[PDB]
């Protein structure tokens, strides 16, 4: 009654039809059937082929002549190792069958399309250590996650290969659209939390664990989701991996979900080390300011997941989506850059999208370097608005901006280079600037 979408049916172009286990042997039928569980396998842990109709791992003999076998995925006592790329040669040299090349059954899709992923387990007492595929518990082998033997319905995995054994588990993930049962809630913004506090796992695989949950690794937009967090950490210490990063290294600091990063916690020094420490943590020792890290070193992590034109202008500005533009080549501070635009009915610009971002680049900023755009966080340090009061939907940062944020209280963001992206400066260097108003529908 669970899905397999990683199950697929072995098809010979050679003998036209399906590897089947039945017997204790493994031979072709010309007969495809995609519901005969003797049909179906699946790749597994160890480089081993799993057959659901045996529930049993396919297997030759360690060098005594060849053959295949279906064998309890337990044994030393045969090579269970396949690799996919050489899997159709081997299929053909000791099947036997006397006459092609082996491919997945309808999508002729080679044997390496749908390779074993890890997966990371929730709570139990295993901190975080992916689900052992196969395991044994209670003398059945399972090949993927299970509700039996546990009363409340939830899946979950043995983190060891006997778990009659070593009793070492936890939960599986779940792709939802609810919060249920692994998850804080925000009542006020409808965002769903999770603090995995006893797993140590690196940021790459927190950021692997997250997406398997249709989550993402946290990001902190505002001050009061800042707030609500500290409020969730409180009784403990811990230091745990959140979604801010520098790894694209053609960007500077980021959420790994794309949120703009308007709002900043850093810690004191931080950030320090640019060279290495790529990863973003969340700290109760500062109660809640942030550090970067060692991307590699094994920490708890926070996900978190949401259940969620034609115009005309004045002369001197030029038209994109309903709005206008145009630069004013005189160099001013930013307050003064942004007087000059309220001089002319409009605000310095701000910025919702990347093709808005591209217009502004390459019609209007054109051969000028640098120049003042609306963001700032005149209002409140470390958190950046609009001059225009609309939202900040996205961020794009040259790399290891923003640095500003401290040593400057009014810190004002630029548009720097040709592709477009952003510096943060003290508001009293003297910039171009480009303003943007409401256009004329015709
Ligand atoms: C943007 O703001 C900066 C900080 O407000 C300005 O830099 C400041 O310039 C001041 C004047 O040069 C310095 O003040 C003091 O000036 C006397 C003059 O005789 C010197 O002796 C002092 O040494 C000097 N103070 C110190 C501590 O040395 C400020 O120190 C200096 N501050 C900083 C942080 O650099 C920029 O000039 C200003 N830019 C523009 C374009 O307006
Ligand atoms: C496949 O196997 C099922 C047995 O559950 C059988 O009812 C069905 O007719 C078979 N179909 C084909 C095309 O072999
Ligand atoms: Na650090
Ligand atoms: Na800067």
């Amino acid at each position: 009654a669970l899905p397999e979408p990683n199950i697929f049916l072995i098809f010979s172009h050679g003998l036209q039809g399906c590897l089947e286990a039945q017997g204790g042997q493994v031979r072709v039928t010309p007969a495809c059937n995609t519901s005969l569980p003797a049909q179906r396998w699946k790749w597994v842990s160890r480089n081993r082929l799993f057959n659901l109709g045996t529930m049993q791992c396919l297997g030759t003999g360690w060098p005594t002549t060849a053959s295949l076998g279906m064998y309890e995925c337990d044994r030393e006592a045969l090579n269970l190792r396949w690799h996919c790329r050489t899997l159709g040669d081997q299929l053909s040299l000791l099947l036997g069958a006397r006459t092609g090349q082996w491919r997945i059954y309808g999508s002729e899709e080679d044997l390496c399309a749908l390779p074993y992923h890890e997966v990371y387990t929730i709570q139990g007492n295993s901190h975080g250590k992916p689900c052992t595929i196969p395991f044994k518990y209670d003398n059945q082998w399972f090949h993927g996650c299970t509700s039996t033997g546990r009363e409340d319905g939830h899946l979950w995995c043995a983190t060891t290969q006997d778990y009659g054994k070593d009793e070492r588990w936890g939960f599986c993930p779940i792709k939802s659209n609810d919060c249920e049962t692994f998850w804080d809630k925000d009542q006020l913004t409808d965002s769903c939390y999770q603090f995995n506090f006893q797993s140590t796992l690196s940021w790459r695989e927190a950021w692997a664990s997250c997406e398997q949950q249709g989550a993402d690794l946290l990001s902190i937009t505002e001050i009061h989701e800042q707030t609500y967090i500290n409020g969730l950490l409180t009784g403990y210490s811990s230091t745990l991996w959140i979604g801010l990063n520098d790894l694209d290294t053609s960007g500077g600091w980021q959420w790994s979900d794309n949120s703009p990063l308007k709002y900043l916690n850093w810690e004191s020094d931080q950030p320090d080390n640019p060279s290495e420490e790529n990863c973003g943590v969340i700290r109760t020792e500062s109660s809640g300011g942030w550090q970067n890290r060692d991307c590699s070193i094994a920490l708890p992590y926070v996900c978190k997941k949401k259940p969620n034109v034609k115009v005309e202008c004045e002369p001197s500005w030029q038209p994109f989506q309903g709005h206008c533009y145009r630069l004013q080549a005189e160099k001013r501070s930013w307050q003064e850059s942004k007087k000059a635009c309220l001089r002319g009915g409009g605000d310095l610009v701000s910025i919702h999208s990347m093709a808005e971002l591209e217009f502004i680049t390459k019609q209007i900023k054109q051969e000028v370097e640098e120049l003042w755009i609306g963001l700032n966080d005149l209002k409140l340090q470390m958190n950046f608005e609009w001059s225009d009061g609309s939202l900040v939907s996205f961020t794009h940062w040259h790399p290891f901006e923003p640095n500003n944020f401290r040593d400057s209280l009014e810190d004002c963001v630029t548009i720097w280079g040709p592709e477009g992206r952003w510096n943060d400066s003290p508001c009293n260097q003297s910039l171009p600037s480009i303003c943007k108003k409401a256009g004329q529908l015709t």
